[PDB]
């Protein structure tokens, strides 16, 4: 009963608790354990991205930045698992602390800073997965190159993980890696999809098959930068986007506990606004490539009103640490 | 602990579940025993429509449909409590089974149709009350009226509650009284405000009282018709407008049972469509009037967002039934 685990976790401030969590996921994948957190949801494929997904209900990345629990969480029911984000490089992130609870609004705030063990010990952990849905892999910029030399920090990623990513996820929208948020933005998004289009492509000859590419947004754009972003992202046949990240806006928590912490914001206080990016980037793709809908899903009906605004897949973080497994099997069943 | 209690009450069909509850209710109300489901919730003062309210969390119409059980609904923290919607003359509303529980869309389809036991038994009860919270009395069209008379059921239960009403609430959003809304469309509309807005000029120099009105609309009105309405009610120099009441779409509820069910659909597959329409109306407005926000309310950010929409007040009332009590603690103390 996931209310009881919850209230007992919070006693450990975020990050320690998630420590503790994947403490304990690691020390049951694997073992006749395994199966306390195997979750029975009904099958429900959904083909996206020449992908045939479990069901529509993934896990967001962020949660397993290394993939160190790929199958243990993949046996709590999700149709996909995505991983990172991870740079070429492991770099520590920010300071801590770097991740807070806002209870009363059921979001989260964060300035991870991409904290991670390089792309190599990615590729090492995922060797040794055996999810059987869809693996997402999730790749950044590190912190110390230069934002108009990011670029290589993808196609470096891009070509370690190729052979063992079901798809490749574009991080492109943290508010915590100075600049990244540019790479959104005009020239600089071209430049950059150009150069992931030509690896990918060079890849695929390489390794004798396609693995979709779809970049990661940020809630934040205005309406003019997301229809250029989505204009771009025609152009250059990229095969999805993630609409979205986190958040700078606060004015949804004013007033309650850590509302001025610095980072971006996830759980309820996006749901909305996530949902409204969605709906206009759906009308600018007029379904020329898929949606996945990510921010806020704490429900059932939150889940289908990203599916109405356009999207085509859906995924979660905060909701998965506030209402916990219980959120999967809902979503997964009545979706 | 609300979802203990819930899965028993919803052992029950809807409406005898509420009838088993104000059963409850109406023996312990106005009473000492009212203890048992009294709540602390701090002073959260909001001045709207000339009125001075406790907080800004109100109790939707259509639980206390006749004003049985104010002083203790008041009790469990409610700023401001909304009995009705009751008639001039009773009546039984529609046949039963009228009342359906969606529950995975936390979610209910109601065709009740006014069942109420007229206005005079209303304000006898509203007589007992102690409530130090805003009071509003929403009226309805009796069913057999002509809507072209409706007007006069209306100005007959304005006479008789005007003494003892904190505002009152014109209700002509209910899908569930054939030909009812049409009375927001085109002149009915201008017809039915101007004889409110004179009888309330008579009845505050007759009783030397002031008592704002308050126009209750639906969430189904099309852009034009929604313009029309707002500019209807600024022209009539209507106090407020309640929005929104329940809805007759069902795209977030297919699939699930009931919701070929006819009727009115609220709580959390209303919510979105609500805080729509109330952001359109507040834009329509320019603050030339105040809006109560309702529809699918069921967290403090949901709260917040109808705030943010344009909303001065909220009401909650299926949101009541999912999450229980808690919630008018949670929206009081962090809205
Ligand atoms: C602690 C934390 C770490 C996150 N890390 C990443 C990340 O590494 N890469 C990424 O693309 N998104 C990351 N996210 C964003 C989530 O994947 C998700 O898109 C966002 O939080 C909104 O979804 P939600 O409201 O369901 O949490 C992170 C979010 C949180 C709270
Ligand atoms: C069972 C039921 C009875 C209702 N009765 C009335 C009513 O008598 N008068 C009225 O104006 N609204 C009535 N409503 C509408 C609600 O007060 C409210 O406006 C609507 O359900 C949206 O609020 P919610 O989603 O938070 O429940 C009723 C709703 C339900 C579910
Ligand atoms: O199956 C799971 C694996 C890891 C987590 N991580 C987690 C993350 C945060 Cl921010 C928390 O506050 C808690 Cl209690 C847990 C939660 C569930
Ligand atoms: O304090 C209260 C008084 C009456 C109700 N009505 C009610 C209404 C419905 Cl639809 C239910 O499924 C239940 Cl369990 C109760 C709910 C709370
Ligand atoms: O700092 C991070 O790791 C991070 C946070 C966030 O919200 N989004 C992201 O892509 N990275
Ligand atoms: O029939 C009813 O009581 C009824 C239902 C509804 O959704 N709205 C309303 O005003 N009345």
């Amino acid at each position: 009963y996931y209310p009881f685990v919850r209230k007992a976790l919070f006693q450990l401030d975020p990050e320690r608790a998630h420590e503790f969590t994947f403490q304990q996921l690691r020390r049951i994948t694997g073992t006749p354990f395994e199966a306390l957190v195997r979750q029975k949801v009904p099958a429900k494929p959904v083909n996206c991205m020449g992908l045939t997904f479990k069901n529509p209900l993934g896990l967001a990345a962020g949660l397993d930045k290394d993939g160190e629990c790929i199958d243990a969480l993949g046996a709590m029911g999700f149709g996909s698992i995505e991983i990172g984000t991870v740079t070429p490089r492991p770099q520590p992130g920010n300071d801590k602390p770097r991740l807070f609870r806002l209870v009363d609004a059921e979001g989260l705030i964060n300035r991870m800073g991409f904290n991670n063990l390089g792309v190599d010990n990615l590729v090492e952990n995922v060797k040794k997965a055996h999810y059987d849905g869809v693996l997402g892999i999730n790749i950044g910029k590190n912190k110390d190159t230069p934002v108009e030399q990011g670029k290589d920090d993808y196609l470096i990623c891009m070509e370690k993980i190729y052979a063992y990513a079901g798809y490749i996820a574009i991080n492109i929208s943290s508010p915590n890696t100075p600049g990244l948020r540019t790479l959104q933005y005009g020239e600089a998004l071209d430049d950059l999809l150009t150069a992931i289009k030509n690896k990918q492509n060079d890849l695929q000859a390489m390794h004798h098959k396609y693995v979709p590419i779809a970049v990661k947004i940020a809630p934040d754009l205005s309406e003019e930068e997301l229809i250029q972003v989505a204009d771009s992202l025609v152009r250059h046949n990229i095969d999805g986007v993630i609409a979205t990240n986190t958040t700078l806006d606060r004015s949804l928590v004013q007033g309650m506990k850590n509302c001025d912490q610095t980072g971006g914001l996830s759980g309820r206080p996006l749901q909305l606004k996530s949902t409204e990016i969605i709906r206009r980037l759906s009308l600018e793709l007029n379904g020329r490539l898929p949606i996945i809908g990510v921010g806020g899903i704490d429900s059932v009906i939150a889940a289908r009103e990203k599916i109405a605004a356009g999207a085509s897949l859906v995924q979660i973080y905060s909701g998965f640490i506030f209402k916990g497994p219980p959120l999967i099997k809902e979503i997964v069943t009545h979706i």
